[PDB]
């Protein structure tokens, strides 16, 4: 089974802390970047944070940069979100994600997916 569960969440107020983490199975999380996709009320999704576990490369959001930092656990093939500073406009569904390249037929396909059970994170 591939499978990318999330866990944390909640209702939280502004100012707080909030953690996320990525258990993933059935793959190897070197061979993508992995991270999180957010969904706003009435909104697509839109990068949170994404890592690269072979690099631990990361990128962020810039409605996001210097509160959320992303971190990788090869060890148990776990990535984290420490969310730091909460606002209200960070009150979204996050999903975790997964992000790959391979060409068939060069150039390729880039593709994105995330898992569909989301946890709800809430600023009051």
């Amino acid at each position: 089974e591939v499978q990318l569960v999330e866990s944390g969440g909640g209702l939280v107020q502004p100012g707080r802390s909030l953690r996320l983490s990525c258990a993933a199975s059935g793959f190897d999380i070197d061979y993508y970047s992995i991270g999180w996709v957010r969904r706003a009320p009435g909104k697509g999704e839109e990068l949170v944070a994404r890592i690269y576990p072979s690099s631990s490369s990361t990128s962020y959001a810039d409605s996001v940069k210097g509160r959320f930092t992303i971190s990788a656990d090869t060890s148990k093939n776990t990535a984290y979100l420490q969310m730091n500073s909460l606002r209200a406009e960070d009150t979204a569904v996050y999903y975790c994600a997964r992000w790959h390249w391979a060409y068939s037929a060069w150039p390729g396909w880039y593709g994105m997916d995330y898992w569909g059970q989301g946890t709800l994170v809430t600023v009051s």
